[PDB]
């Protein structure tokens, strides 16, 4: 009938207290349940914590067994697929503010099937979708302190930074920018771990927390209120750019100060910020990544699902406006995963007509479309072929951007 949000504020039990609880009284109610999680290490604290229940965890390709405990992203890669789905009569989601395409997507099929009378959803979430305050109450109070924050090294001044003693967690607006930072506590004298994707340690140096970052002590958090994300480019014929650090949406704020101030015992934890936040995503990809894999999801009597309300005001796309039919939908499918490419990618190359094997789109694009590796042309050698410079027909930002990607890429366009 409805969908309820348990707003529990931040503090580890929630997958060690309520959820086993919440199970537990729906089997038996006899009720069929997903349990989602956003990560593997979720997933995998979900096992550790339901140690005696009737579960299948599950990756995911009567009875007794009832419920199933999966990432996000496994439930709205069955939906897209042609194969069944269990007809379930509860979701239950766990960080239910990820804002992960496919985590949009799964909300939104939940959504309307909420609405449709079909089943009933408990979301969990410090954050939930559609609130903007960046600070949040919690266990132990937190000190507020507006300063400026580094963006690179820095030989003297913020003298706060290091003459501090204890732990603490910095998110920094990139990867690379990460780096310097971190180089430059090094120097000082400082224990750093850096996380992108052991004990004694005085700063962790984060991206983001959905890589590691699960019950570890801290008193300080340092922020700087940037992170870069994926946009999309109208123009053109559509292109996906990773461009200059911007500003977090207040909700993506508040998760990071959630990070202190969650021990009752340890009273004068601070949260030092710089910058101010914004709630304008809309030119987001992963929006449209969200839309383009729910218009994808073949759902009862033909409709196609609307986005949970509040996530609505994101997409400008009317509903089935992205829809695939055919074999299009099967080389779409196979592009998520077999290949590894971004959702707005696989649309582009699917939708326009070309096949899984079709290796030539990667080369005969426009004299601008040509990736750089350092600012040199790449080369990529085919199968006993040519000499071909990589030059694909639609660039998305992802597929080469990052280091490792390339190479993947590279492979990709090799076969």
């Amino acid at each position: 009938k409805q969908i309820t949000v348990l707003d529990l504020h931040p503090g580890a039990g929630k997958t060690r207290r309520i959820l086993p609880q919440i199970i537990k009284e729906a089997i038996n109610r006899r009720l069929r349940t997903a349990v989602l999680a956003p990560t593997r290490v979720v997933a995998a604290e979900m096992a550790e914590a339901l140690r005696g229940l009737p579960i299948r965890y599950q990756t995911s390709a009567n009875g007794n067994e009832i419920v199933d405990v999966m990432c996000h992203a496994t439930l709205t890669h069955r939906l897209m697929s042609p194969h069944r789905v269990p007809n379930y009569n509860l979701f239950v989601m766990d960080e239910a503010h990820f804002t992960d395409p496919a985590s949009i997507a799964a909300r939104g099929y939940i959504s309307t099937r909420v609405e449709l009378g079909e089943a009933a959803a408990i979301f969990m979430t410090a954050t939930p979708p559609g609130t903007s305050d960046p600070f949040p109450e919690s266990n132990a109070p937190i000190s507020d302190l507006q300063t400026e924050i580094p963006d690179r090294a820095w030989n003297s001044g913020y003298e706060w930074i290091t003459e501090y003693i204890g732990k603490t967690v910095w998110f920094v607006p990139s990867v690379k920018m990460g780096n310097e930072i971190a180089l430059c506590l090094q120097r000082a004298g400082k224990k750093v771990i850096q996380l992108n994707r052991n004990d004694d340690w005085d700063f962790v140096v984060t991206t983001d927390i959905s890589e590691m970052g699960a019950n570890f002590k801290a008193s300080r958090v340092i922020d700087s209120r940037k992170s870069v994300k994926p946009t999309i480019i109208t123009e053109g014929e559509g292109r996906v750019i990773l461009g200059e650090p911007s500003a977090v949406t207040a909700a993506s704020a508040a998760q990071r100060r959630g990070r202190t101030g969650r021990n009752p015992s340890q009273a004068g934890d601070e949260y030092c910020y710089g910058g101010h936040t914004n709630e304008d995503d809309s030119n987001c990809a992963h929006w449209t990544e969200a839309r383009i894999m729910l218009d994808n999801i073949n759902m009862p009597n033909g409709l196609i699902a609307q986005f949970y309300q509040p996530e609505r005001e994101k997409v400008y796309t009317m509903d089935g406006e992205y829809r695939l039919r055919g074999e299009e939908r099967k080389n779409f499918l196979e592009l998520l995963r077999t290949a590894d490419l971004p959702v707005w990618l696989a649309y582009k190359v699917a939708a326009a007509g070309v096949s899984y094997h079709d290796r030539r789109w990667c080369f005969d694009g426009p004299r601008t479309n040509t990736i750089l590796e350092d600012n040199n042309e790449v080369e990529v050698i085919t199968k006993l072929g040519e000499r071909k410079i990589l030059r694909p027909r639609w660039i998305d930002a992802r597929v080469y951007s990052d280091h490792q990607a390339l190479k993947s890429f590279k492979d990709f366009a090799s076969g």
